[PDB]
């Protein structure tokens, strides 16, 4: 069994910016889920050798993480908020079509989303 690789952090070519929006989800939205204790599972990409979950990536087809977004954020790599926005809401749908309604990992993901929603309801306006 094999992992694809992991989504894209890096493109010299690609637009991007800083925004203060997307600074808040560095500094306030991805810092608040990163510490929390459920988002141990959420930091790097699912190594579906590791965990012998041989069907993962034949069912997620848009993986995201939040080991892939912190290095978005770090490198700037966003041109705005809302392409960040979808990458946290890719990974916690993700985690709900792949499992069942009250697993522990699905647990895990509603608290940090829960979390999540309390953030980006402060989103600042872009200044
Ligand atoms: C995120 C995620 N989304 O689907 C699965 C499966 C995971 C996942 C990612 C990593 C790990 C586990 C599950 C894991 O099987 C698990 C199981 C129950 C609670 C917490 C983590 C061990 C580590
Ligand atoms: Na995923």
């Amino acid at each position: 069994s094999m992992n694809p690789p992991p989504p894209e952090t890096s493109n010299p070519n690609k637009p991007k910016r800083q925004t203060n929006q997307l600074q808040y989800l560095l500094r306030v939205v991805l810092k608040t889920l990163w510490k929390h204790q459920f988002a141990w599972p959420f930091q790097q990409p699912v190594d579906a050798v590791k965990l012998n979950l041989p069907d993962y990536y034949k069912i997620i087809k848009t993986p995201m993480d939040m080991g892939t977004i912190k290095k978005r954020l770090e490198n700037n790599y966003y041109w705005n908020a809302q392409e960040c926005i979808q990458d946290f809401n890719t990974m916690f749908t993700n985690c709900y079509i792949y499992n069942k309604p009250g697993d522990d990992i699905v647990l895990m993901a509603e608290a940090l989303e829960k979390l999540f929603l309390q953030k980006i309801n402060e989103l600042p306006t872009e200044e």
